[PDB]
């Protein structure tokens, strides 16, 4: 394998993939020439520490005769540069002695890899052998298929988690409207993509996807920084690694794009490449998942123990210490440098996280190794029960123990994998600040996901933590479209997401009292639309009311005439054995004015809100009481010209027949006209049969125009003191009262229908009294 | 290596993969003893032909002088069974010798392999030692990625243009509602992510997207059967191998779902495994892609020529023989039984598109080992134009002469490959139609796919060829809802896709005349909507037109009142001799007939249709005309009770200066009321000032009051036979038709209050003509 290698010899190998640098020399081979090792540059600290937290592990198991007494564990390790070519060289010096016996020790299990596309590539010749490989960082789903990896284990949660808590945690806060960047790798694609399922199923728009990488070329990150700038959505899930991301993060950096509000994978979201105070103006105030830290006693001080002499096992210490004080072994030097000296990741964290992975892929190893070292013989997991030899180990009984590996932690956790070899573990929600004392981007908590908690109860946050872009405390809009108040609905605009939408007011008669309202609904029968339709009122009944100063005048000039009717009775009935009254036929004057109390009684009928009887009422008592009074003063007339009671009620009856008949054959009914106007309902009258009606004015009308002849003829005749021109002019009256208001007898409905008639009623009824009586009370005085 | 291979020795080795074998045996081990080679199971006689089609590229390459002269070829090939286990033994056994020179004979360039995961496996261990590897089958697009892979090519297309290619026939056919079913591996997953970015690009709603695997649990299948069961998406489009989709259509027949429209990618449009008769009920009608057919002159006979005894160098031979004639070397066979006897996939197809595949792949790198062979000393593609030495070529030489080749087909064609090891190629478009004769499955080519064209243009389908189902010949229907009429509109349905819409019709006044109108247009000012919605229609114009009937009647009654007013000073002019016109101021009466013939013509200014000057003249010509007869009235009056004269003119000079004053200050209009009704425009008439109209009929009715008094003062008088009397009738009865006309006079607007207008000024004069004139003509006679 490569020549930089961390090795120690002992009884039972393990094998490490770590790290250690970033990348790789980023240059197209010519192939002018043969092709040369492709060398690393970038050196990872972080990654380093995770390298030494195996060695510790490894150490500390051998120094404790608890775990594997008589037993010494040594380790493999290489760098594998966050890339699949160097790592499938290691791995293939891990499989040597196995590769030799399938066509240097034996590997009994190997630790890593951190990406997944590498712990893809190495699994698929690990599990090649049965060889087990427990991975600290690699979570993508694509690994828990064991049927493509037979021999994967991880002491990392799987991915699918972190998708649904980023779905969780945009639906917290009311965003509709975001943006997708992943890494076109495995670890970027399948996560984006259980992403995408958890927010379609929550009614999110994603309004872009772009794949990215540390290898993307200027116009591919042009374009995908081009996308970002033409989007609205200003919530980006970006579910990537550090390398994969830098390209963008610096191009966005070097455009100053600002107020994004950046979702962050685990894998970035504590990245020192990405975490940079000179990138904080772009991706400051960025909420990211974390892993839960682990205790690991000691760690520290064995990291600090660290030296390119001293560390003679481990061979990566030596560009450690030249990348850490900048020295050779550039100025030369001594090796009396300092560590706690230098700001590298190294010393310089917070919470072991990928460190305590590493620590515990290790113990599960060895915990597995221990199971087989105490294994009652008629309890084992193999064929009839039967033990492993752990003098003579292989690889695919250490696996088989894995697969039923359940061990205590030294935090007191049980450490158990399931079938797909998943280690399920909760997350810590952080917030990206900015330090005031130091300048360099804080990681504060802000809240956390719960994965043994049932959905919906998994995600908290604690917002008043969050400053949203590093120094802001308002929950940033991310949604495409502003509401719709109430009084509008939304519409569709086409070629577009659902989440963006127009808003459109209500037609007139709808309502709509929801804010954002996909429809308007409509107001029920006897209800019309609010001013802004942002409610509904019941519609305005409209009617001669009693309480109405008009109706109150109608009342009014009502009753006058039953006064005046009364006070001309009493004269007559007091005064009747004057030679005036006895002149006149006093039955029939008596039957004259009653049937004028009757008019007048029947001109109140119309005042009032209509009922059915009320409708039925109206019409006939006045015709009725119209005739008796026309039939007296005919009578009288043609006594001027016993009987006369005969032919007033012959005419009387006549009506009265037209009257009960159309009655009984078709009642009027009251009816609520809506068809008149849409705010009001006008309360009025049906008549039921119209031809009734018409028999009715005419039959009148014809007794009318009798009575106008027969008055006609003896107009001059002194008799009654010229009582026949007096008759002659109330027939005239009434004639033109009835002729007056034509127009307004129908079409022109509502108060202003039933007004106009009882309006006639008085005006006709009135002429009537006076001109038969006023005369003879002159005379009286 | 595996025992079971095809090997043939040579001076360059070629390496090959290939899947004699559809998968593995289900022997998911506990691990309880050591874990033996999984078998393969399921024979593969397609992958068998496409091994022999490399077997005989080789055989005439090294027959033939012309190509590789003095060289020998020889191959290594060894079975995949479509698994990466298999595969990455197989390329362990190639890279032996590379091994030994990293931590047998060498392989320099490998054919294979057929799955992209597969590929993918391989490609990373291959691109490891610079090894080039030219793939006939896998077609993912991330198999483009150079950093990735640095030695991997292909002489098939990419999977991208067929995801394009998918996305325009679903929009051809005019479908939005689809769902999508991938492999769950490095081929179904890129291929349906890039159809679903050409879907949302095209407006095309995917219900569904579910993955399958050939290992895919009875739970999943269930759960993948039971989507597509709740879907209305009759378009499943469908991105997986044969093995990967077996279980699905298994379960699928087993469930008997009819009616759905599979849209085949190249790796299952041709399936042996899918395309079985007994599942055509389900998978019949299938639209699919296939590559383009090539042509190997003498391939079948070679094919014919298998024999396992004279096939020494093929070891797949032997099973090939024992799985077609169902014996063994079941009944023994002696090795007499004839191929062409039995129907199998071996001799038995109709086109070579992957067949051709693997031709290419070995003549491409045969022709680099040529473009090797030939090089001139200083023309090279190496360091300062050297030329790598054939007898000791290396595989990076042949990798670095692979990415610079060009060489032209036995059909014609140029064969080049791109920056990223692509050939691209032509699609053809085929349906599954079933055999009458035969009862097999028919791939009947319905189309073309032009990659070579710009977009827009590359799909070409005839529709004539296609059944639907299998036996439809109606295009279905895969819409998520039915398209809006016109006269309707688009309305959002909450939680669901744009695809997926309400039918809302317009509302009142607003029409939408497109069928699929998201918004329901306004109509202009003066137009409103039809009942339909469809279109809107101009809004009818009101007024009182001269061609009405009522209008008509109007304005006869007004001709007929001038005729009777010419009469009455005809007779004056003609008799004004007798002592009746000498007894009345016949100057006066000249004036009171022009007066009145003034007024008719007034009257006449109400009829037709409003306009600005004609509102300005109907109500003060009324007025002064008016004024004149009243005074001319009111000073004859004077007489019975030069001067005169000078009273007329008082009286019409003040009428005239109020008319004067208003129509200066502010002229009547004509405005077009839109208010009254939302269908009708009513033209009518603004006053302007309302108190100048109550001041002129204040004055006209004060004089009237005035005149009425005088003349009721001597109404008794017998002079000019009674006229005072008659012109108090007169007087009387202008009084009774104005007021009788009150309600009319206002509110009810339109052709009504113009009709009421002129009715009431024609009763008016006609009143006041047959009162003053009647009496006089009646004298004469
Ligand atoms: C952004 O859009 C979302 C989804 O439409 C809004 O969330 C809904 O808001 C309404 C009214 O506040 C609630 O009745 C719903 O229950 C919410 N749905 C959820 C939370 O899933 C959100 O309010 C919008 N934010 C804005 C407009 O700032
Ligand atoms: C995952 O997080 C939850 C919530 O923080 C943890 O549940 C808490 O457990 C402690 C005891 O250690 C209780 O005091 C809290 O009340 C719990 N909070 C809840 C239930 O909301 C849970 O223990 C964590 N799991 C792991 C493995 O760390
Ligand atoms: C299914 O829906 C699609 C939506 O695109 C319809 O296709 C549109 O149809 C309208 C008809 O007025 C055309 O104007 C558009 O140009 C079409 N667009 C596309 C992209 O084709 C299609 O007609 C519908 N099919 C039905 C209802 O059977
Ligand atoms: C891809 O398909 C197109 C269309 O079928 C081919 O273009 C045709 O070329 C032939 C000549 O070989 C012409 O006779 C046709 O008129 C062409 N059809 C067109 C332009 O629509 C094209 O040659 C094919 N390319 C390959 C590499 O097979
Ligand atoms: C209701 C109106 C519109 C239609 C019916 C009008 C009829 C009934 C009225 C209106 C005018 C009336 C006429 C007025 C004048 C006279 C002349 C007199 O010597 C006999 C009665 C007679 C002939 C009246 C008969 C009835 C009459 C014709
Ligand atoms: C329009 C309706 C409601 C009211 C009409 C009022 C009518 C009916 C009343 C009011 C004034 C009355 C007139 C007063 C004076 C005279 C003069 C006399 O020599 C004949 C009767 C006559 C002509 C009366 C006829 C009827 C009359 C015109
Ligand atoms: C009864 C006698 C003494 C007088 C008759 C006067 C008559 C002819 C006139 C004078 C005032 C007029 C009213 C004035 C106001 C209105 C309100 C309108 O929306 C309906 C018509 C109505 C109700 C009119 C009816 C007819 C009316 C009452
Ligand atoms: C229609 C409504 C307004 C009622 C109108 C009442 C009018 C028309 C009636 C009631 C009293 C009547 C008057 C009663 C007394 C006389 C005196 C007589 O020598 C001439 C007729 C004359 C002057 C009558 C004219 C008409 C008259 C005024
Ligand atoms: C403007 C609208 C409301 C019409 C107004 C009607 C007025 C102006 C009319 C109608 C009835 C008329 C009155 C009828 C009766 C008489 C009594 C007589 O001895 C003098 C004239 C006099 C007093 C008339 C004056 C004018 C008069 C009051
Ligand atoms: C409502 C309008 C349009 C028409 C009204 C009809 C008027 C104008 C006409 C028609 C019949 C006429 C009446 C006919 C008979 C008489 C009796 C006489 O001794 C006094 C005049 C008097 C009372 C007339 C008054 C005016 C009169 C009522
Ligand atoms: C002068 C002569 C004609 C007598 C006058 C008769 C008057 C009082 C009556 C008789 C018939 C009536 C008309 C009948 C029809 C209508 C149509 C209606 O939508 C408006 C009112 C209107 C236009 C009426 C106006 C008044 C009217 C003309
Ligand atoms: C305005 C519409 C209704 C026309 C009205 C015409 C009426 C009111 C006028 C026109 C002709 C007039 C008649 C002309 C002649 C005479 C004869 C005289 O000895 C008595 C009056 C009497 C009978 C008049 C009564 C009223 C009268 C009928
Ligand atoms: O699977 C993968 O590729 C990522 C790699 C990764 C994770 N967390 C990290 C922290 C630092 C560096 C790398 C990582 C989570 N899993
Ligand atoms: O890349 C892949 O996995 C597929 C495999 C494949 C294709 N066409 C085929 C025909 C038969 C068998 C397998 C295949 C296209 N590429
Ligand atoms: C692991 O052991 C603990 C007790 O040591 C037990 O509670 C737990 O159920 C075990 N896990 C499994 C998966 O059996
Ligand atoms: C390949 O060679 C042919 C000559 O047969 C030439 O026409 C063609 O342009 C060449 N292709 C390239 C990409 O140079
Ligand atoms: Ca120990
Ligand atoms: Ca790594
Ligand atoms: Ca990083
Ligand atoms: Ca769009
Ligand atoms: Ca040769
Ligand atoms: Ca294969
Ligand atoms: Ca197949
Ligand atoms: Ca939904």
């Amino acid at each position: 394998g490569p020549d930089q290698r961390a090795q120690k010899k002992g009884d039972i190998i393990l094998g490490g993939l770590f790290p250690i640098h970033f990348g790789v020399a980023a240059k197209d081979q010519d192939l002018k020439s043969r092709p040369e090792s492709v060398e690393c540059i970038r050196y990872n600290f972080r990654g380093f520490r995770w390298l030494q937290a195996m060695i510790f592990a490894i150490e500390e198991i051998n120094s404790s005769p608890a775990l594997l007494p008589n037993l010494t564990l040594g380790y493999r390790i290489f760098d594998t540069c966050n890339t699949v070519s160097k790592a499938l060289e290691a791995t293939l010096s891990f499989v040597a002695q196995n590769k030799i016996d399938s066509l240097i020790p034996s590997t009994i299990a190997v630790v890593g890899a951190t990406g997944s596309g590498v712990s893809t590539a190495v699994a698929n010749l690990l599990g090649l052998f049965y060889i087990p490989q427990v991975s600290y960082a690699s979570s993508s789903r694509l690994l828990s298929n064991k049927n493509q990896f037979k021999s994967f284990l991880r002491t990392i949660p799987n991915d699918e988690h972190q998708a649904t808590a980023m779905a969780d945690i945009i639906e917290y806060f009311r965003w509709n409207w975001v943006g997708t960047i992943a890494a076109d790798d495995d670890y970027g694609r399948p996560g984006i993509e259980k992403f995408r399922e958890e927010a379609e199923e929550r009614d999110i728009c994603i309004d872009f996807s772009e794949l990215i990488s540390q290898y993307s070329d200027e116009e591919e990150i042009q374009h995908v920084v081009e996308v970002i700038q033409n989007s609205t959505a200003k919530v980006i899930v970006v579910f990537s690694s550090g390398p994969d991301l830098e390209p963008l993060i610096k191009e966005i950096v070097r455009r100053n794009i600002t107020g994004k509000i950046w979702l962050a994978s685990e894998a970035w979201a504590s990245s020192s490449l990405i975490a940079m105070p000179q990138y904080f103006h772009v991706v400051g105030g960025t909420i990211g998942f974390a892993l839960k830290a682990g205790q690991i006693p000691g760690f520290r001080e064995f990291l600090k123990k660290v030296h390119p002499r001293k560390s003679v096992h481990n061979g990566f210490a030596k560009e450690f210490w030249e990348e850490t004080f900048n020295c050779h072994l550039r100025p030369l030097c001594t090796g009396d440098e300092n560590i706690s000296s230098v700001e590298t990741p190294y010393i310089d964290y917070t919470h072991l996280r990928i460190s305590y992975n590493v620590y515990l892929a290790v113990y599960s190893i060895a915990h597995a190794l221990q199971d087989i070292y105490t294994c009652l013989p008629g309890r084992g997991l193999f064929t009839n029960g039967s033990c492993a030899d752990i003098k003579k180990v292989e690889a695919w009984q250490v696996l088989k123990h894995l697969r039923h590996l359940n061990f205590t932690n030294n935090m007191g956790e049980q450490v158990t994998f399931d079938e797909c070899g998943d280690l399920v573990g909760n997350y810590s929600i952080i917030n990206w600040h900015l330090s005031p004392e130091d300048g360099s981007i804080v990681f504060k908590e802000v809240g956390y996901y719960n994965v043994y908690a049932k959905k919906g109860e998994r995600l908290f946050i604690n917002e008043e933590k969050i400053l949203w872009s590093g120094f802001s405390r308002e929950v940033p809009f991310s949604n495409c479209s502003r509401d719709c108040l109430a009084g509008t609905r939304k519409g569709i605009i086409e070629g577009e997401p659902t989440c963006c939408f127009e808003c459109v007011e209500c037609p007139d008669g709808e309502y709509s009292d929801e804010t954002d309202a996909s429809a308007c609904n409509k107001c029920p029968d006897d209800f019309w639309s609010n001013e802004n339709h942002t409610s509904c009122i019941a519609k305005e009944i409209e009617f001669l009311s009693w309480t109405e100063p008009f109706g109150i005048a109608l009342t009014l000039f009502a009753v006058l005439g039953i006064f005046l009717t009364a006070f001309v009775l009493g004269v007559f009935i007091k005064f009747r054995n004057t030679p005036i009254v006895k002149a006149t036929n006093r039955e029939l004057s008596y039957l004259l004015l009653f049937s004028l109390l009757c008019c007048f009684s029947s001109s109140l009928f119309f005042i009032g809100e209509p009922q059915d009887w009320t409708c039925r009422l109206r019409q006939p008592a006045f015709g009725i009481s119209f005739v008796l009074c026309i039939s007296c003063i005919l009578v009288k007339t043609n006594r001027v010209l016993n009987l006369q009671f005969l032919l007033v009620f012959l005419c009387t009856f006549m009506q009265i027949v037209i009257c009960v008949i159309w009655l009984y054959t078709a009642p009027p009914s009251s009816y609520r006209n809506q068809e008149l106007e849409d705010e009001i309902i006008f309360i009025t009258c049906h008549e039921g049969s119209l031809m009734a009606l018409g028999f009715l004015i005419g039959y009148t009308c014809l007794l009318a125009a009798i009575c106008f002849f027969f008055a006609f003829k003896s107009r001059k005749l002194p008799e009654n003191f010229n009582e026949a021109k007096f008759i002659t002019f109330s027939m005239l009256i009434f004639f033109i009262v009835w002729i007056s208001f034509i127009p307004a007898y129908a079409s022109t409905y509502g108060k202003f229908v039933s007004a106009v008639e009882v309006i006639a009623i008085l005006a006709a009824s009135f002429g009537l009294l006076a001109c038969i009586f006023f005369n003879k009370i002159y005379i009286i005085l």
